[PDB]
């Protein structure tokens, strides 16, 4: 059944940005945290946010950390699960629990995996129908943002489409390091000149490295068997074996994207004149 | 379950227009709050009219008002409700409610959102069977007039097409001041400097921004806590990040079509000579 | 359910044309009136008619007026009906409702509406088991009428195809009169000249002009009440507000299916040489 | 239910043709009247023959003609029982049926109305199982013979491609003497000079054209009322209300099909040297 | 139901090839006859073959000839069972039906009529999970063979794809020889000038030209009633009406699937150097 | 019902590969054998590996090979049990198998013939829900890799793309020897020339190679009959009936898809400077 728990992630496991950590602060932690000034202005608390970007950058890694900075339970659905969801009335089964398990952070994974649906209008009649008084917070994740329908982007429901980027030299040599740690690593790895020529991997490019030096270090081992800590050759050669699974015209696309909806945000010079 | 009771909006809440207004009123209070001329004549009261126009610029607004101004239950059924039946006789019973609140204005929100199919044809079975005598009044709404099936749109059915167009600058002050108030805001607001500077945000928009300023607001008010009103620079720059939802080719199209209707209306010097 | 009635309609509310009126006449009424030398002569009286014509001239006029001169109840079934048979056995109930109240006129509005089709098939089956000793007479009407598939034309099926044109300027101003009679209009109406100006406006545009003008007159009383004629500035400000619903190539090719229809009667000198 | 009765038509009724006629007894008569060569030489009789043709040129007519001769039971099948088949296990009982019925000559009418399928290949698992020996004849009739499968064309199965033609001038007056025969007419009718005037009227139109003087003379008669016989006027001037149903156009390309089943007859000078 | 017995057919019954009639025998009775030697080698005996060819060639005739020759029992399964089964587990029980009667040789007759598919796939979970120790055969005919999913013609299922040419002038008399037999028939009849003139009739082609002649013998014999073998007129005045069902471009396109299965087999002078 | 049960396939059997041997190996073996060092380090065992290659190669042979070398049990689903899948909540059923037969090695042979569809999506769920920890561990087999979704293709699924090419000419040499064996061969066989000749021959062609030479030598004693050992000229000649299955472009995509592969893997000269 549905696993309804606080992750254990942090904010030090993902590097990858930090402009978006403090507005998912601010989009989840106040409405719940500081309930006073919500009521005093005209603000009414916004229940959701789409994350847009390259796949296997983290989405899931945010969803799961700003759920822990605010220990509130965490709520995921897969993509195979709406799936058979068209395939196969459990969706408000599924609100239900996240109600009771308030306050709560649903995810919902690719929700676009089906790109006008039974189940997208079925989540838009649920959504809708859902007290935004409630700490209840929903957030989706889509690599494809532009295939999903509008009706999920109107005001009262998801409203901000976030963008989660590539992450930068800084930002890769952090998750470099969230993902080599709790195993033995030489004390003399580059780390940051393996950030470096990195140029555009994923987060899940760089699990993909580590998990093959990793390996490597094993088949050694384990051939010395018939030594202790993860040499340096091992990333020194594994790297002729990494890939990047995003293509530079995937990123400019995006990137496209994002500057559609900058320009939108074009407007300048308006400054109430005194 | 469908709530039926009377909206809180009035008149006052949307300055978008004021013709509209006036013809509402013709088309629904004077069937019920004077029926006696219509006997008089040879005149049978219209009971259908559609909204048409750009996204977000106040259509619920509209049925809400009028269904206020006669104090007349209101009955709303969102686009999802419609698709969800699709893909699903629940309109013989919407309509029974409806009969059974009379004075009612039910409402069909994004009733295009289908798009001849069975569940338009059974409201439209449940629709031309509707005695024209009680006081049910049926409104629908459509962002995309020119989808929807010529069936709706004949005598006996919904009628009067009517078009909301984009909120002038001193309409678009009256949205920015029906809806930025019940909250602190500063003395001192231009507001009419800032409806002047919108040139064709439609009310969605003006909301995002007001809702942006809020929230503008309360993070600065939230970091010194770590100020009692809206200032003005929340608005100075928020603007920066305001968007045009509806594209200059959208409000092209929509008074291509309008101007379709009116050509139609261009039928001139007739004037009974004497 | 179903409404069997003799229609309150007569010919004298009609003056579209008057050739449609004999012939119909002749169809129905002969028949049934006297069947005295129907056997005698090897003719086998024809169950079946269609009216084809641009929409909103008066189809469902005719039929209802016909029904009238035989005194023999009349039963519609609209187009909504049929589709939502289409989507959703019942037209065997239909044909045994007509049955039982024989002498009927049943009529298929836009029966053209679902386009070989389940309902369509059904419908053959029942009209070419039905006894065309009975009196009971089927009518089909449809704007559409070459996308209507050839099956139900054939012999011992609806056979004539009847024209339903644009009234006639003494047609029109027949119509108005027929429409605007029985509420208070001025004595000094010019009726003639407001046909006369009507180019091709259909019987459902002048019903709208007249409905427009009955508005006007509302209007104009209520404000006075904060007059007990419909003036002539009604309709003369009204008429600015008339739309021809049809556009001239609709009736162009209908006038070239007419002209194919009567091509196909173009065989001419045949005289039977003595 | 289905009517199992021997048709009251006789080729008398039917001057359209001599050469079907005799080939229609051989194919049929020979088997049951004089069953005792077909044991003796290597011959299995036929037990399917598909006609083939312009619409309402006669091929009901053949059938129900050919099964008169034999004093056998005819069943017929019409278009729209095979539709509602389709769209709707029943074709075993109508063949069981036609069994019980034996002798009987079954006709399937315009059984391509359906143009693989579920009724059609049901009907050759019937077809194919049904024993030779039994004198049942099965026929059909299409008039688009091209769009119908081959699988029902193959031996055990409908052989023979049979062509209905247009009736000849002769042929036209026959067809004429025997439609308005039973009923009054004047003894001066040119019938032969009226056939030679009919061009490339089917029987179907020789039929309209009857049925059109026949209530010509009923209308002039009843008008005397307030003329015992059918005029020559009636006649003379209603050929202008006649119409050819088939255009030269489809004759050619069925003759463009017969000339293809002709030249692969076209094998000639074997001639066995002796 | 299903017959399953031993075919009449006999190897003289068709004489159009002999060396598919050889290696017919190497693939059927060498594994049940002599199971000596396969077990010896490293020889796994094919239990299925798809015949393809022209259609009306004797595949059906092969393949009851082959199951004459081992006694065998033979089931056969025709086309349209296969499409009302796709239309409609029924494969299980005919194979277990098969397996019940084995030594046994089920035959599907066009069995591409259906042309990855439910009843095939079947077919094939059925096929791959049969005991090749059991004596049960397969044999799949169909005319079309390249329209045939490459999943019924892996190892384990039908490999040998066996071509069926048209019958040779010698094997033309044979055919002749072997249908007009068991009839009348003049001792001076020529046919092996029957057959030379037969460039490419089909075997169901010359039993069409034999059935015609026997026709021809009887409407002469008849007539003469109101003689006892067919004379040589009725073959040669029926020999005109003989036409080839299968046209040139057809056996070409045949021709051309063989030379590629050929040239595929053309790899050549592999001689093992000593 | 599925089969559970350690495949008698051995390395020995098939060597149209080394590297792959020992990469399975490492795969496979270590987790479960050596599962000292998985835990110590930072790498999570992959549990999915899918192979890619012309068919007919020994893909189902190396899963069989890898599964007799850790001695544990081994279920194979084929591409049919899928599609009746498909056209056909058995997936769970399968999988909770393979649980309770742990250690074990799930295949999904051509688990692309499907080709996001109900089965495919359901397997991913019951992938995705299953414990790492456990010993199983899932192989899929697909000649067609491109057309599988990427659904299966990501992190905690399917994951290492392992390449099965055509056999090498010592290979192809020892897949002869494997194969010809337990079965009589002369002394003087060549076999490394046979490999030689042999250009692309895939596995399944030497084994069709093989079984025609039995055949020949079958057919050959049992002429005799009416010696003992497969002598050279059955191979000499049988040659002559072979033909390559895979086309030299099909190996010329395949090796295309290889090198983006490794072009993706062509990140270099990165050696940690020290
Ligand atoms: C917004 C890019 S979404 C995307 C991301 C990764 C992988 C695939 C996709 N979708 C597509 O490529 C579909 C094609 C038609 N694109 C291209 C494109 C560039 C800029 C703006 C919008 C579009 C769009 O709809
Ligand atoms: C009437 C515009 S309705 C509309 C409004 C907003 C967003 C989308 C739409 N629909 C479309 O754009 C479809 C395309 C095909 N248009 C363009 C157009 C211009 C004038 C008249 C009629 C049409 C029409 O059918
Ligand atoms: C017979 C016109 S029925 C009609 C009437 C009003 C509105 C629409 C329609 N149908 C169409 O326009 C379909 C188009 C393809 N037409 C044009 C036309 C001219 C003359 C003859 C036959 C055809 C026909 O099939
Ligand atoms: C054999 C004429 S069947 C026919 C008869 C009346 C009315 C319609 C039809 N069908 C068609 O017209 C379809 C078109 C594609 N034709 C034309 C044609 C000429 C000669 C030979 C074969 C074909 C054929 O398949
Ligand atoms: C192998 C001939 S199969 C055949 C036999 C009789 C009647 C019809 C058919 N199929 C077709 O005609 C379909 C078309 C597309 N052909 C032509 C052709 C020539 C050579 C090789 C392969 C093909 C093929 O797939
Ligand atoms: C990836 C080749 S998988 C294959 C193997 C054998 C037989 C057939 C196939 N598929 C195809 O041929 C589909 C066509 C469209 N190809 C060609 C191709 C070359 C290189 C890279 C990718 C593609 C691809 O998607």
């Amino acid at each position: 059944e549905t696993v309804v728990e606080v992750p254990q992630v942090t904010w030090e496991d993902i590097g990858g940005l930090e402009d978006v950590k403090r507005e998912l602060q601010e989009l989840v932690q106040y409405p719940v945290e500081h309930p006073d000034k919500f009521l005093k202005f005209g603000m009414t608390p916004s229940k959701g946010v789409l994350f847009y970007g390259p796949p296997g950058c983290g989405k899931t890694l945010l969803a799961k950390a700003i759920a822990n900075e605010c220990q509130a339970n965490f709520i995921s659905i897969k993509g195979p699960e709406l799936l058979t969801m068209w395939f196969g009335a459990n969706v408000r089964e599924i609100f239900d629990k996240a109600r009771q398990a308030a306050p709560c952070v649903l995810f919902f994974d690719e929700l676009d995996s089906i790109a006008a649906d039974r189940v997208i209008n079925q989540i838009l009649t649920e959504m809708d129908g859902m007290s935004t008084k409630k700490n209840v917070f929903i957030i989706g994740a889509t690599n494809r943002p532009d295939i999903i329908d509008p009706a999920i982007l109107r005001p009262g429901r998801l409203d901000q489409l976030i963008y989660i980027p590539l992450p930068d030299e800084k930002s890769r040599v952090a998750i470099l390091k969230a993902n080599l740690r709790k195993s033995p690593v030489a004390k003399d790895v580059d780390l940051e000149f393996l950030a470096k020529m990195t140029n555009g991997f994923s987060g899940a490019d760089l699990t993909e490295i580590c998990q093959r030096a990793c390996k490597l270090a094993i088949r050694e081992s384990i051939e010395s068997e018939i030594v202790p800590e993860i040499r340096r050759d091992h990333f020194e050669e594994a790297m002729r074996f990494a890939r990047r699974s995003v293509s530079d015209n995937d990123i400019r696309k995006y990137e496209m994207f994002a500057q559609t909806l900058q320009q939108s945000r074009g407007f300048g010079s308006f400054r109430f004149p005194s």
